[PDB]
């Protein structure tokens, strides 16, 4: 999968809102929280348009390993 270069717990308030693009804040463009962590994307990059209704769950890549038994 891809790979972090910087990162802190410092900036944008609680709601997650990150993207490949580079966005730390709402810019103007829909966004959708991962039923899976909880982070907004852009509804746009993800591969929807306004013109059909919002899928009832949205899972990001780092949930597909996310989602376990892992207890830790
Ligand atoms: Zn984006
Ligand atoms: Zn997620």
């Amino acid at each position: 999968g891809s790979s972090g270069s910087s990162g802190m717990e410092r900036g944008v308030d609680n709601w997650k809102v990150d993207c490949k693009c580079g966005t730390k804040d709402d810019d103007g463009e829909r966004m959708l929280a991962c039923d899976g962590c909880g982070v907004w994307h852009h509804t746009r990059c993800i591969g929807i348009n306004n013109a059909d209704a919002l899928p009832s769950k949205f899972l990001c890549f780092r949930c597909i390993e996310l989602s376990g038994p892992s207890s830790g």
